């Protein structure tokens, strides 16, 4: 209903291209090992310093609405590349700018831009097939460290710590990046089963040094219900006292009367016992209690289906652990004595539940729970001096984690834009259906040299000469922009994940070739 | 109430024609196989790229209120054409602009524009009769694929997938378009009775690979009331246990004591049973449960009228399914053992209820029930790399389904604007009553060349020469604007639904010939 | 580079191939081919080339010594 302004043809296309060019010019200065950073003003507090392409793209919106349409479309390109790959957003931005520019240049009266877009998509399918032919799988941890080093802007300590994390918790294990309070990066490996619920009352401490509850070879009592009565807690304590064995009660809550009994027996006679709340929220509580029961070889009490009561407790429905550590804010069970076969069947149940979930929230819960059963999790604390430096480093650590996961998934290709340069002869063998598809294939052929050219231009050299020498060279040779030398790139560890490259190219090509079919732009009149 | 500006005669008509011309110029760039796209800025997020004429029309409003009146009238033309036919909105827009322009040019002191409008409508009736004479019914699935391909801007894959859907679920079956998460379009055929209610308890899972409940040759217990007591659930379980047969309960809800009994008997002794909530939200829920009762051969318990009781359940009161899958979010019943004549009677009851339906929302529910009872539904998932591409493609897929349904309903004619071109000799034989009616007939006669001329102009050639060559050629010969050649259009599959053509012409003609009768325009003074 | 740029090709690649070529080989920008320039008659007067270089170098290298610019305030 609002009044609109309608622009036609080449003027509207040039305004949208101005928006695309401004955003991609801001993004392109961050590409490669000699890329620079972008400072983005925040409404609150300190500005943000970043080398991340989608972060730069998302922070830019233009007053002119025709320019802002092109800026929003390349924002979509960078966001989609970040969503499905976690890396390569700058490459996708510069590819999208190249395709938009070449498509806008090739529009005349006789051109059919929809068929040009068909030719563009056919060329991208050919390039993706050639990239999959060129890809090789990751086999060594050295390749892992090289991928993580390249994706972290040449930082070898980040690559080494990510490779160590994947050596310790597995290549598909749970790795989590968070803030460090020190100057240096730290890797913490959380083994066993550790959850973020501490002890319930501050009267179960037997070790002064950490103000912590310390037991070894202890019974574990699992409860899906709150333990508030005498009759629901006394027989388990009788079993624990008749065996001279410590007891760890993991329940929904132990409050009031059972808590009073526990603290009275702990303080007066010296009964070894501790009470921890049940981690989780809702069905995750029941799932994690069940998993602790399989891992310790115990049984969950007070449940919906089997309905085991806390009055008839046996010595065989209490789990056994080799060590338990309880602190103020967390607890951890170590060396659970559960049946190993039941642990493997529960793990397979977790994997088959992963295979049918797609909400990306309970998927992370299932990954957490699988990691707790199998090998533990890894936490990378990112060190630094200030919050701005820590955040800038965490962007690259997240990029390197995502790229390493991608390289474990789909393999590796040559870095430095060389993998798209070696796909040009695949395009040279295509037979286009008509002239418009030939135009589209040639657009993609010219666009394939753009990442290597941008990396070389950011290094202060003539990018066209670098790309020409790479093309004239043997297939293993490419430009090391950091060293400024033509090297064997696999031997020097300058490699990229295949999935990142194909994702960036496909995401750029679809949106940019849709944009180049436009003839009329309708905007709202700014009030 | 507010202050008004009043304009008279030719100046007001010129301003209204400026509004009409602006909207039609924006819409007309999208017409034909060489049409281009329009980018519409959205208030939120990404802009919308479209080739749909009514979408372009509805997005344009003008600050000048005199121009905005003409813009809203051609918006009405496009919206009415989309509501009746679902396609041909660009054709309707350009026809309306042509009629408005010719009628505005033919207004003098002695002219009677109301009688000119009467001549216009008489000419349109003659053209519609000639179109119905020229129409031929659709007999082959090849014609289905050709219609869907033409309506989807030459996309042969969309035509093939729509033809496959109409092969599998019928030409009058239920076909729904939704988003795909992949690159490519997918066709999913849902057969039998599948509804979006999963299991009530996770403990019913007996197949871990899909985390789902799988049963073969199972009893079905259907209740219109909630099952919550022991006595309402025990006898059916006793019948299921005595017959050595799985039980599937479909109820309003299963909670409380009955759910506890179900999960206890499932976990302890391994009783084959599963409980599912009933689909629907009222009378539709009762109708769907009744439909499942006829489909499986069972009876609905706890209904309002017959009032069957869950205490006295007979084995013949339970339906029989050959197979059933219950997942987390859906359930599906396969090979029900209901009486075929009862299923037929229910089907005719549903068809006659459709015949007496006047809401178009209950029509969807009745068609869904008919599809679940007879042939199943088809889901077209539209693929793409981004939301803007997916939305642009879904516009064309929806257009192709609407055009294919229209072609099934009322037949086909020559595409490319040639069907209206061949109706000119029908206008050449009319005898007008007076000079004003002769003017109106001649307006329609000039207007009948506009769609072919616009299609040829978008292809970059001289439209008038193309139209003259078509009119001088044989009746089967038209212009392939994609190939740029004069061809046999039926043989080349360039065809249109007759309903779309006549709807576009009638909807354009009524509004534009009403608009050309205006002498005074009253607008509000802009505040 | 400027002659190659005006011909619609990439000037740096052209200059690189000329510098990698034999001393008689240069780029016919009208035909878009690497040719023998004396045989094809693409030749220049020596005086014109040296005059253009000297007259550009003197003024431009004097201009690049400037720290302060004084202009009149526009009325
Ligand atoms: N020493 C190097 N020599 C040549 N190319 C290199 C070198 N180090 C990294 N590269 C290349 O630089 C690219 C990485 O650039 P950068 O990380 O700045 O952008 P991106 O991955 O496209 O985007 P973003 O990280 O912002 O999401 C990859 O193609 C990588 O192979
Ligand atoms: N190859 C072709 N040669 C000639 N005419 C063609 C060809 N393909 C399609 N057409 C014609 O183009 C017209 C379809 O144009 P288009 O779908 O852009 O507009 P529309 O149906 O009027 O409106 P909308 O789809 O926006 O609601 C039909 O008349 C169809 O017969
Ligand atoms: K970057
Ligand atoms: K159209
Ligand atoms: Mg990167
Ligand atoms: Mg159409």
């Amino acid at each position: 209903g609002s009044a609109k302004d309608v622009k036609f043809g080449a003027d509207a296309r040039a305004l949208m291209l101005q928006g695309v060019d401004l955003l991609a010019d801001a993004v392109a200065v961050t590409m490669g090992p000699k890329g620079r950073t972008v400072i983005i003003e925040q409404s609150w507090g300190s500005p943000k310093v970043t080398k991340d392409g989608v972060t730069v793209a998302k922070s830019i919106d233009l007053k002119d609405k025709y320019k802002n349409i092109g800026a929003k479309l390349v924002q979509d390109v960078a966001n989609n590349t970040n969503e499905e790959a976690g890396d390569g957003t700058t490459t996708a931005t510069v590819l999208a700018r190249s395709i938009a520019k070449e498509g806008f240049e090739k529009i005349s009266k006789g051109a059919n831009p929809v068929e040009i877009r068909r030719g563009v998509m056919l060329a991208v399918d050919a390039v993706i097939a050639e990239l999959k032919k060129q890809s090789k799988p990751v086999t060594t941890p050295e390749e892992i460290a090289q991928v993580a080093t390249i994706s972290a802007n040449g930082d070898k300590e980040i690559g080494n710590i990510i490779s160590d994390a994947m050596k310790k918790v597995g290549r598909k294990g749970v790795i989590t990046v968070k803030d460090g309070k020190t100057l240096n990066d730290e890797l913490e490996i959380i083994e066993g089963m550790k959850f973020d619920r501490g002890y319930i009352s501050p009267y179960f401490i037997n070790t002064s040094k950490g103000q912590k509850c310390e037991f070894q070879d202890a019974y574990v009592l699992l409860s899906e219900k709150k333990i508030s009565s005498i009759q629901s807690i006394v027989p388990a304590l009788e079993i624990a006292n008749a065996h001279r064995k410590p007891l760890v009660i993991i329940a929904e809550d132990v409050d009031g009367e059972a808590l009073s009994t526990l603290v009275l027996n702990r303080l007066k006679v010296g009964l070894q016992v501790v009470a921890v709340k049940a981690p989780g929220f809702g069905d995750n509580r029941k799932n994690q209690l069940k998993d602790m029961a399989i891992a310790t070889g115990g049984a969950v009490f007070g449940e919906e289906g089997l309905t085991l009561n806390l009055e008839d407790v046996q010595p065989h429905d209490l789990g056994k652990v080799g060590e338990v550590i309880v602190t103020k804010d967390d607890a951890m069970l170590l060396k659970g004595k559960g049946d190993k076969a039941q642990i493997e069947k529960r793990i397979q149940e977790i994997i088959e539940q992963l295979d049918v979930t797609t909400s990306e929230y309970e998927k992370e819960k299932l990954n957490e729970r699988l990691a707790k059963l199998s090998d533990g999790v890894a936490v990378l604390k990112v060190g630094g001096t200030s919050d701005v430096e820590v955040n800038e480093k965490k962007d690259r650590v997240t990029d390197a984690l995502n790229a390493t996961r991608a390289a474990v998934e789909e393999g590796i290709v040559l870095g430095g834009g060389c993998a798209l340069l070696r796909c040009i002869p695949a395009l040279d063998s295509l037979t286009p259906a008509n002239e418009d598809q030939k135009i589209g294939i040639e657009i993609i052929k010219r666009t394939l040299k753009i990442p290597a050219m941008t990396i070389a231009k950011n290094a202060g050299v003539e990018g066209s000469l670098i790309v020409e020498k790479i093309m004239q060279s043997s297939s293993e040779v490419g430009y090391d922009a950091m060293a400024g030398d033509f090297v064997n790139m696999v031997e020097k560890g300058i490699i990229d994940p295949t999935k990142v490259v194909r994702t960036a190219l496909l995401d750029a090509a679809g949106v940019a070739s849709l944009l180049t079919t436009a003839e009329v732009v309708v905007t709202e009149i700014p009030k």
